[PDB]
């Protein structure tokens, strides 16, 4: 079981390589499954692995979506944008399974107690992005707890210059913009989040949130990024 | 009806690059049995091309690392499944191209284009075959042979499907049957013969230079960083 779950991890490994995403999101997933909480890198083999199944579906989903909007003046655009709407709440929900039913109860710091948290929050929020029914607003509040959760554990426990705070930060700002619809939370937070990690400095990624809160300041002032 | 809704599913898939299911609705397309038109076949060879594409790309990653390695089983393994995708993948588009495209292909350019996409992906097949890898790569070369003996007859030498077909048949020859001598002397003719022909040359400008591009580069690689070949 241990046997198997370091060649799950090492199948991991190799999918990344060979850009596997779908097999790399179904090795960690099977991995998690042996019960052994997840170190530094197994967690990030984790994420990436949902993040570039994820992302591909949001992308086609956005695609699918401003095509029928255009056509607004065919019915297999609906068909088919249903049809990769389900997939990607298929993939969120085992996602989501995972950190309920085995993730978050299981971290003991407040590190990966942060990242599972932010993880949740991601993830609730992208059911949000596609969300239609009385079930949008529970998926909302849902969002909204796991982010507020792991916000009040980082200020308590994460330096400002943190990339896993600085990157919740930076996806709970966009929380606030596009699904909860206070841009002026929003830009609070992403400026504040900014400001207070500039003072001071200086662990390598962290600057590359900052130069996204930056990015999302200036376009929200006058696509949107959210952490990796 | 069922067939132009699959079509336009097709070209919804592929401007969300999900090109599993651009080949799925290709696929479905044909089987209703119609010819393919132009526009349909580049649909139908774009799709399963993406989907080939990842997977080789794949299979030569793992492939490599399984060489450095030598010990670690799971490298074998996972190649093996890749392996395996890549063979119903390839089996797929074969048993496509035989039980309805090639008998149904009337006219000398969807002939040429079927025979073509024949001979890449029995070629496919024989990147990774092991010994059965006699009977695909004569498949591969009688597919590309019968492709280039119509083509030679049927199209100018600046034609994008006769390039391709040549630029392919010359990788072909180069990493599959092991005659690197062929391989730069039929893609040196190619180049050399479509240039001589430029007064031949409208609005497939942009395709044939570009694969104009890749026999050029092919030859200056083979001459003395990783191979080209037709998209």
């Amino acid at each position: 079981p241990h046997m198997e779950r370091a060649s799950l991890i090492q199948k991991a490994k190799l999918a990344e390589q060979a850009e596997r995403y779908e097999d790399m999101a179904a090795f960690m997933k099977g991995a998690v499954e042996k019960g052994e909480e997840l170190s530094c890198e197994e967690r990030n083999l984790l994420s990436v692995a949902y993040k570039n199944v994820v992302g591909g579906q949001r992308a086609a989903w956005r695609v699918l979506s401003s095509i029928e909007q255009k056509s607004n003046e065919g019915p297999e655009v609906r068909e088919y944008r249903e049809k990769v709407e389900t997939e990607l709440q298929g993939v969120c929900d085992t996602v989501l399974g995972l950190l309920d039913s085995h993730l978050i109860k299981e971290a003991g710091d407040a590190e990966s107690r942060v990242f599972y948290l932010k993880m949740k929050g991601d993830y609730y929020r992208y059911l949000a992005e596609v969300a239609t029914g009385d079930d949008k607003k529970r998926i909302i509040d849902s969002a909204r707890s796991a982010y507020q959760e792991a916000m009040d554990i980082s200020k308590k426990e994460m330096p400002p210059t943190n990339p896993i705070r600085l990157g919740l930060a930076l996806n709970f700002s966009v929380f606030h913009y596009e699904i909860a619809n206070s841009p002026e939370e929003a830009i609070s937070l992403a400026k504040t989040t900014f400001d207070e990690a500039m003072a001071d400095l200086h662990y390598k990624d962290s600057t590359l949130i900052m130069q996204l809160l930056r990015d999302n300041l200036t376009l929200w002032t006058g696509r949107r990024a959210s952490a990796p």
